[PDB]
């Protein structure tokens, strides 16, 4: 494969979709290859206070987001996770903002809105030192274990960990730090990943910048279990952001996910082709952060 690069330099789209008429924002997208095509579930947020969630109608180009049909969700599932389970032959959408710190439910045909289970709970745990609690889960399992890596706009990264036998279920209340610093600096919208054709996991988590600006910083590990070493990590040099996205109709490069090999619980990408589906938002918006216009956009990495 292609070894991560220490200077990331990406070409963007602009915005890919306008929500739907009622939703202000689409945000904090999950993406999964779907018979040959993509498929996208994401956070809603009206005109006024209420957050949900939404599917779009599967989609074959990039060109074609703008025009698939967007479909909401009958329960909510804020900020999600989709991935196919293969070892029980069951899609997965974990979520936060349920009854519990983090929620899953399942179903066999994940294009469906409103086609998953009852909710059951993903972790019951707490955190130290946090305004939001457990913030913006990501899964990913190797060969014997299913890991939860989530945030707490704290600073922290948090981890915990089963036998990839006991999946689907709950990851437990107890969770161990992996890696801390400033709020800014380890802020939310964590997404762990395996590196195609490497020995190594990818690590980006989205940071605040010196005049507000998100951006992300990597970070990698050769096991989930393992330590983190930084990779790109800083607002001049960042895994994407204002300062190499390529991207003018936002300063923003904020919570999504990167475009993946497969849908199934390995999280695996091509370090030889990266994209990111990211949330942006126009440089001139500004007002209430939950009332925010964010909308999707795409990075190619150039190589
Ligand atoms: O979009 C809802 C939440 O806003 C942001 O703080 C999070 O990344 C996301 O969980
Ligand atoms: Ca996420």
């Amino acid at each position: 494969s292609c070894e991560l690069p220490s200077t990331y330099r990406w070409t963007s789209t602009g915005a890919l979709a306008q929500p739907r008429s009622g939703w202000v924002s689409l945000k904090d997208f999950t993406v999964v290859p779907y018979n040959g095509q993509h498929l996208v579930y994401a956070t809603t947020h009206d005109t006024g206070t209420r957050w949900g969630s939404m599917n779009f109608e599967p989609f074959g180009d990039w060109s074609q987001m703008a025009t698939a049909r967007q479909n909401a969700m009958n329960s909510p599932t804020v900020a999600p996770t989709l991935f196919y389970f293969a070892p029980k032959d069951i899609w997965v959408l974990a979520y936060q903002w349920g009854g519990s710190a983090f929620s899953y439910r399942t179903s066999h045909d994940p294009t469906d809105p409103n086609g998953w289970s009852s909710e059951q709970v993903l972790f019951s745990g707490s955190i130290a030192d946090s305004a939001t609690g457990p913030i913006d889960q990501t899964l990913i399992g190797d060969d014997t274990h299913m890991y939860l890596f989530f945030a707490g706009d704290n600073g922290k990264i948090y981890r915990a960990s089963m036998p990839i036998g006991d999946f689907p279920g709950s990851f437990g209340s107890t969770a161990t730090v992996v890696m801390s610093d400033t709020r800014n600096n380890l802020f939310e919208a964590p997404q762990v990943y395996k590196l195609q054709g490497q020995n190594r996991y990818l690590m980006i988590v989205e940071a605040i910048g010196a005049q507000g600006q998100r951006y992300f910083r990597s970070f990698t590990a050769t096991s989930l279990d393992g330590e983190w070493t930084p990779q790109a990590t800083s607002e001049s040099n960042p895994f994407a952001g204002k300062a190499n996205s390529g991207a003018t109709w936002t300063d923003d490069i904020s919570h999504g996910e990167l475009i993946r090999t497969t849908a199934d619980q390995t999280m695996t990408v091509d370090p030889c082709n990266l994209q990111l589906l990211y949330q942006g938002r126009d440089p001139g918006s500004g007002g209430t952060y939950d009332l925010l216009p964010y909308r999707p956009g795409l990075l190619t990495l150039q190589r």
